[PDB]
């Protein structure tokens, strides 16, 4: 049932708006997006031409493939991330915060986390009451009835005492997650935090700390996982060197290898946004932009064919959210950041 | 009768092992050198003396030395430390020292004399244009220390600019006063003193936010204004999880530090890090330099310069890695001495 929008000119607030050229050209939207406003939900559903946003803390649905935007509810929470699940289902969530929802058609209902400190949410295909979230302690959480009610799952993913920036669920399997933590690096688990196993390739060392900021297994291949971090025996003090990189894993997170440098010409941050293609393991979305200067937003795009990146440019002041189109993946749909200076 | 003062490099390309060159034009060009700097490399000392036409550079762990305005440089010494940072002193002086290490050594003309520093954790040194042996250190806990015989005993002077267990990035000394120095911590953002360590003001205006919390990277009072003050911060409210947002400005104080004022944002066309070397122009208080470099893709240098009187950011490129120091030559302030890196 899915299609490309039928549409030139988006109709809605101007928080989310489609590109079918990676960025060159962005739709026009009706709406002029106000300070300020961040996007960070954003998830195309299985439903037929069916997505839904977050701006703010206005839940948003669209029916026509991202033609129309029109406001479903109010959240508790003015920042949520979204995480689509079978059957038209979807769960926002606060990250590095404790507020949780499900979201059933236009319904809300809002739930109990089993942590207050969110840092990954991951839904399982073949069963849509099957969810998993992680605690910024590493720990898995499991539920089986919809995120009404919870269970600790598996160990630590770096054992005690430690700091989890992100838990990355494998689309096609939640037993498969990485884990990236503070100067801990990352970890990978198949079997669904039973056992835990560490990454390497995230320094250049042998051996050496890193933190590990993000990571985004691809949903075109289980083994593919990109990430973002800092190689932190390369950020030596006094050598003047970031260390930050974005890396690519195509073991299914046992080790990385560094794929982007942070330059003016590829910018990177601690939070940059990863996107990995849907249907081609090979591509990775990211984005930089700031309102500073009114400098603006540039999407890249990574293709490990070649290991080039290429990049458009916009005005926005940030983009906050991806998603893709499922029947034209080549038309994405981005949610947008307005803040005033 | 004539003295023979400062001039300008008599010279259009450098003899040495190329870690220092000169530029005329803000780094648009730079002397050619008849060595090819090689990796591993960093050129973190580099001043220009008082006495006419002398320099002193650390590549790496060797002690370097110009007499004719860096036309050419010879080999001191090797040092004790790999990685050192230089601060002169009146005459042929300077000392030598480990930021966020232990070594310190006095260097006299050709002659280094080793020392032992009160502190193993250097953040900062500062010397006394009117006493030769006068010469003040800043360990990372906070602490200042002070010393009336060149660097060879040294007693605790004043307070713990932030107290107990707030640790310090740095301590930037005001070179025509000791006694007014800044310091930069790890959350607490920054303080200000004008006695020498015995009260510390907390600085303001490093959030946006008031009573943020703040890091204080770097900062350098500039020559030409005592009241001219550069930093280096990342405003940790603006830099909240979600926001996206980096956080990370270069300020500008007019009241020596008491207060600050955001004037240059971390993006590509102004690059910043928590490591971007200030160097204020030492006779234009509106004028600061700053750099950013990395060898990953070849991407090379930028040059900037920030300009107060516009608001405006000026920028040259070159190929290498990195610019590790920045020095003026006393009498020609528009020739800047570049000391630099190169990584394979
Ligand atoms: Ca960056
Ligand atoms: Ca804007
Ligand atoms: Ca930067
Ligand atoms: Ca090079």
């Amino acid at each position: 049932g899915w299609r490309a929008p039928s549409c030139t000119k988006v109709t809605g607030d101007g928080a989310v708006t489609f590109t079918t050229d990676d960025g060159a050209t962005l739709a026009p939207t009706t709406g002029t997006l106000q300070s300020v406003s961040y996007t960070h939900g954003l998830v195309a559903l299985d439903t037929p031409n069916t997505l839904l946003a977050t701006h703010n803390d206005e839940l948003q649905r669209s029916t026509d493939a991202g033609c129309t935007w029109t406001k479903v509810a109010t959240l508790g929470s003015g920042s949520t991330w979204l995480t689509a699940a079978t059957g038209g289902r979807a769960f926002a969530w606060e990250k590095n915060g404790g507020y949780l929802a499900r979201v059933d058609g236009r319904t809300v209902t809002k739930l109990s986390s089993p942590s207050a400190d969110i840092v990954g949410v991951g839904t399982d295909k073949a069963r849509r009451d099957h969810v998993r979230l992680a605690g910024s302690d590493g720990q898995l959480y499991d539920s089986t009835d919809a995120g009404a009610t919870w269970k600790p799952l598996g160990k630590l993913a770096f054992g005690p005492g430690a700091s989890v920036y992100t838990v990355s669920f494998d689309p096609a399997d939640l037993d498969h997650a990485v884990a990236g933590g503070m100067t801990t690096g990352g970890a990978v688990t198949t079997d669904g935090g039973a056992t835990w196993t560490a990454a390497t390739g995230l320094s250049a060392t042998a051996g050496g700390k890193s933190n590990l900021f993000a990571a985004s297994v691809s949903p075109a291949d289980r083994n593919v996982v990109y990430a973002l971090g800092i190689d932190l025996v390369e950020a030596a003090p006094n050598s003047g060197a970031e260390g930050r990189h974005l890396y690519r894993s195509t073991d299914g997170g046992r080790t990385y290898t560094r794929i982007v440098d942070d330059t003016p010409d590829t910018e990177l941050t601690n939070s940059t946004l990863l996107a990995p293609s849907p249907v081609d393991p090979n591509v990775l979305y990211f984005e930089y932009g700031t309102y500073f200067q009114a400098y603006g937003t540039d999407l890249y795009r990574y293709d490990a064919r070649t290991g080039k990146v290429g990049k458009t440019h916009n005005a926005h002041d940030g983009i906050s959210a991806i998603a893709f189109n499922p029947a034209r993946p080549s038309v994405m749909y981005l949610g947008l950041e307005e803040v005033q200076i």
